[PDB]
């Protein structure tokens, strides 16, 4: 069978706290007044959730409501359960409070209000100081959730809410969050095609909080680069395809031969044989001004397809990259 893996780092944080920490399912859900608040305007709708602006009547402040449609109540106690846990971390969305639609009984969760701006919209003023600013508010909140024994498994640009004119970044949309336990296999369908490591595509299920490193990495090449997704797959095996193009073949299959984890037949027919390329070679006129040999050698040590070889959090917020934040 496959290879065992544990995190480099907070390896046991939850075998050493009490069960009520990290066992969401017996976690009691108090409901709040549903009357403290009046919806305002729809702000998006996600795959199980409609978010709207309102405003908490009690004290006229503006708050985000996001109604869950109630298909897993596994799911919601567990997202319920990290949002109470990290409440009050650093970047990490606050969780005002959790209210009930009694005729219909849907769940919806109160968020603090962040006056958010889309990445297209954002690239044009952003300096190549204040990407290496959000990268480390990003890590302090990726340091903070992983030290808390949590993986937030879904990092991606519309899961990191920016209010550029106050520069306050908050990491939002826990759903996909879950506890590590050192030698727990997990379910390889998390996180967003584009962001998915390598472990979650080749179907090896003892990953870790190394996941979202993978995606941070991700996001990083998108920026620098301004190619949106940076990994364009149309599948979850063509995803991987479309990163052995860059990252070449030949680490790919040491990956896998590493972990003895058994890939897939279909991978054969469209896999093929590519190079490793220079990261120099993504550099064009249009994106060399977020570029510098920094940069790119951060990228380098969070975009590998050894999970274990990754910078932790803690590890990239000590890269030359950020000695100017
Ligand atoms: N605090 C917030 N402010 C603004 N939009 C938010 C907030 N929380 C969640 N959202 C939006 O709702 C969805 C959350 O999942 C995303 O589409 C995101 O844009
Ligand atoms: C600077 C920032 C951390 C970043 C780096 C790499 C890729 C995208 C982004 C990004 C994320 C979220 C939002 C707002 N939803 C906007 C942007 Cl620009």
């Amino acid at each position: 069978g496959p290879v065992p893996s544990r995190a480099r780092v907070y390896t046991d944080v939850n075998t050493h706290r009490p069960s009520e920490y990290w066992d969401y399912e017996s976690h009691v859900v108090e409901w709040g007044n549903q009357d403290d608040y009046q919806l305002v305007r729809k702000l998006g709708r996600g795959k199980y959730s409609e978010v709207f602006e309102a405003i908490n009547i009690t004290n006229n402040e503006k708050v985000v409501v996001k109604i869950l449609k109630p298909v897993k109540k596994k799911k919601i106690k567990r997202e319920i359960k990290i949002l109470e846990n990290l409440r009050g971390g650093p970047n990490i969305i606050t969780l005002a409070d959790i209210v009930k639609d009694p005729v219909s009984r849907t769940p919806a969760l109160v968020f603090e209000h962040v006056n958010n701006t889309d990445f297209k919209q954002l690239y044009q003023t952003l300096t190549d100081y204040d990407i290496r600013f959000y990268m480390y508010e990003i890590l302090k909140a990726l340091d903070y959730c992983h030290s808390m024994g949590i993986m937030h498994r879904d990092v991606k640009p519309h899961n990191v809410m920016i209010d550029h004119e106050h520069r306050k970044l908050r990491l939002i949309d826990w759903g996909l969050a879950e506890f590590y336990h050192p030698g727990q296999e997990y379910n390889v369908r998390v996180a967003s095609r584009y962001f998915k490591g390598p472990e979650l595509l080749v179907d090896y299920q003892m990953y870790d909080y190394s996941l979202d490193m993978w995606s941070l990495g991700c996001m990083l090449a998108s920026m620098i680069f301004r190619k949106e997704p940076f990994f364009h797959g149309h599948d979850n095996y063509d995803q991987l395809v479309r990163i052995a193009k860059v990252l070449g073949t030949e680490d790919l299959y040491d990956y896998i031969d590493k972990y003895n984890i058994e890939l897939d037949p279909r991978f054969n027919d469209i896999l093929g044989r590519h190079s490793r390329k220079r990261w120099e070679r993504f550099v064009h006129s249009e994106n060399q001004h977020l570029v510098s040999p920094e940069a790119l050698d951060f990228l380098d040590k969070l975009l590998r397809y050894d999970h274990q070889s990754r910078l932790t959090a803690r590890e990239a917020m000590e890269h030359p990259y950020f000695y100017t934040v």
